Order: C-alpha cells, then structure tokens, then sequence
C-alpha cells in the first residue's frame, strides 16, 4: 500500500523540513550559472599524492588496525598525535582529554544530546553556522542571538542580554561560537573579546564550544588565539576537523575539552554509533604524524589567497554605493550586506536570471530577523569566473534598486 507513513512519525519528526539551503544548491546544479552559493573546498586542494602514499603504506604497515572496529573513543595515536600537534601549535593545555568524531555536525548532536534539555538556553551569533542550528534544533532549545560586527560577536551586548536574563531568574547553558573566518560571516572574534567571553562564563557559569573547522585557511594577519588556548577553568571545547585541511571525503574531526565532560560525550557517541570510520582515523592520523599536514597547509593557502583577493578587488569595483561586505583574513566566504528594503531572498530569482547565485543570508539566523544578506563562496569557482560573477551580481543589484 504505502499510504500515509505520516501516522507514523514522531512529533519532533513530522516538524522535519528540508534544508533550504541545499534546495537551491542542487538547483544551481549542473548549470552554466556563476555559482557563489556553495561552501565546498576546491578539489584541487586535495593532497592527492600525499594520500596515495598513505593509502599504501596503511595497506602494508597498519592494514589491520584500519579495518578492524575500534574504540569508541577513537583511534588512540590519532587522539595522542592530535593533542601533541594542538598544544604544540596554539597552546592547548593538554590537561583537556580528546575524543574523534565525524566533524562538527555530530560533535554538536552529542553536544546538544549531553546539555539541552527542552527549552535550555542556547546564545548563538547572528548569523551563525547553519549546520549548528540544524544540529540543536531537535533539542528544542532557547535561541538567544548576539550580532556581529567587523570584529565578531559583540559581546557587550552579550552581558546586556546575560544580565537581562539573570533579572527573569533564568540563565544560559551553552554559548555556541565560529570565532575564525565565521561561515557565514567570514569575521574574526578579537582577542579582547575572547577573553571577555571567557569571564562571562565563569561569571555566569556556562559552557562555551568553539567550533574552529577553517582556523588554518589564513590567507593574511597574523594568527589569532583560541578561545581555547585561553581556557584556564575548562570551559571550552573545541571543535576541530580534517575536512577543509585534508579532504572532506574522510569525515574526520575531534572534540577538546575538560575530561569530565569528554566523558559523558563519549557514552553518548556510544548510543548514537559505535565509532567513526576506523580506515579514515589512520589516514589522519598518518597525515599529521608524518609531517604532511605541516607541507601541505602554505600550500591551500596559496591557491585560496588569490581567490579571496580577486572577489574583493571585483566587488570594490563592480558594487554600487550602499553595498556593504566583510574583508575576511582566511576561510573559504565573504558576507554582503544591501541597503534596507533590499530582500536578498527575493532578489535571487533575479540573480539567478543573470547568470549568478548565492545564499540568501536569511537561513543562517536563528529567528530569520535581517532580510538584506547573503554569502558568498569564493573557492569552488575559479578566479576568472568570480570577476564576472561579482560583476553580474552587481548589476543584479543595481537594476533592483530602481524597478
């Protein structure tokens, strides 16, 4: 028969949309449009050669510990090259434990799993990571918004809404952040401001994830402190992944924080899988302890530099007066902002119409309260292209602004 499965599905299941985003990602799909609207790394950045040499030394020297099931956990070399590499490299303390997941998407379900209880308070930054949204969202949590700026997340505004909050006798659990090259944003939190978090949370004792997946795509500046590096009480944990610094295709990505509450994730991640692809822990694990991560780094970076510097000279050229954007030193977006009234939702049909996509910024708030942005990738597509690109989402805009 087949009927009607919808007598079936649970009520947090039968509120389940599709993810709009995607619906026009798969639209531009296969299409001669200038896309700017993805948020995937360019092949060409993949270490193709460096895996190949991996691939066959795991097949002769760890064929086994690759194949076979293994801890939970994860990979314990994985676990202890990362930690090693962390510290050595952004003054982690390795008094935090560490544990391998699948990337940010399901660190944050676990996340949301071992905290969030229905109607828990959950500060996010306005815009935010999409997939954080998607991930919380079935934990029915608060959303409290704190907007961005050139610099990050305003938090002063932060303690305004925190004491606000402490006078209806209800708090925050979790406050979650991307304070690198934010996607959407492409803005970095300042250091004065990650310090400032840091005594928020202690004075109103709450946790705070730092989800850092496109730290190492700096393209200029100088590199920023973690927000966990400036963790003393272990408040923090951070989010890391393989995915833009080695290949999507492995699914690779850890969680850092204080032991009790690795913890606790850990019996959760047993419940939702028993572990993460094995085969692809060696390979991450043989990337870093083998020095090719060190090498192959400069290397994205010269090839995303570029990139980033030709959308930035096009849209100072092509953009009419009004348009606003953000100067991202790393990472793969850069956020536009149109004058009022402008609806960057409606107008990509438009767009569309001449030859150029994007995504509408209105998906990456959490209550949907600005209409006037959108973000731009500027790695999937070449250098050439996004010259032209930017140029015909200028005139996209232009003609908008009269009839």
């Amino acid at each position: 028969m087949l009927g009607d499965v919808e007598r079936f599905f649970s009520k947090k299941a039968l509120e389940m949309r599709a993810s709009e985003v995607r619906e026009l990602l798969k639209l531009v799909e296969t299409s001669d449009i200038i896309s700017l609207a993805g948020g995937l790394p360019n092949p060409k950045t993949f270490p193709k050669e460096i895996i190949r040499d991996i691939l066959v030394e795991i097949m002769e020297k760890y064929a086994d510990k690759a194949l076979q099931y293994g801890t939970t956990k994860g990979f314990t070399p994985l676990r202890e090259t990362l930690m090693k590499w962390l510290g050595k490299r952004y003054g982690i303390s390795q008094d935090n434990d560490i544990m391998i997941t699948s990337g940010s998407q399901q660190a944050l379900d676990l996340i949301g799993r071992v905290f969030l209880n229905p109607g828990d308070i959950v500060v996010v930054e306005a815009p935010t990571y999409l997939a954080a949204l998607q991930a919380f969202n079935f934990y029915e949590p608060q959303y409290i918004q704190i907007p961005l700026d050139d610099e990050g997340m305003k938090v002063e505004i932060l303690e305004e809404k925190l004491k606000e909050l402490k006078s209806q006798g209800k708090k925050v659990k979790v406050v979650y952040t991307v304070p690198t090259f934010q996607n959407p944003a492409g803005v970095t939190m300042n250091e004065d401001r990650r310090k400032y978090l840091l005594e928020l949370a202690s004075e109103y004792d709450f946790i705070v994830v730092e989800d850092d997946p496109y730290g190492e795509l700096r393209y200029s500046g100088n590199p920023e402190k973690k927000i966990k590096a400036l963790d003393n009480e272990g408040r923090v944990i951070y989010l890391g992944t393989f995915s833009k610094i080695l290949a999507p295709g492995f699914r690779i990505g850890w969680m850092v924080g204080d032991p009790g509450i690795i913890r606790k994730m850990e019996i959760a991640k047993q419940s939702t899988d028993l572990c993460t692809n094995v085969f692809g822990q060696v390979v991450a694990w043989r990337y870093v302890d083998g020095g090719y991560l060190e090498k192959h780094i400069p290397e994205i970076r010269k090839f995303y530099k570029p990139r980033r510097d030709a959308m930035l000279e096009a849209l100072e050229e092509f953009m009419p007066e009004g348009v606003k954007w953000t100067k991202p030193e790393g990472g793969m977006f850069i956020w536009v902002t149109l004058p009022d009234g402008i609806d960057s939702k409606k107008m990509l049909e438009r767009a569309i119409k001449k030859g150029v996509a994007y995504v509408p910024g209105e998906a990456f708030y959490a209550h949907r309260d600005v209409k006037n942005t959108m973000r731009l990738n500027f790695t999937y597509v070449d250098e050439d292209k996004i010259m032209e690109g930017i140029k015909r989402l200028a005139e996209t805009i232009k003609e908008e602004l009269k009839a």
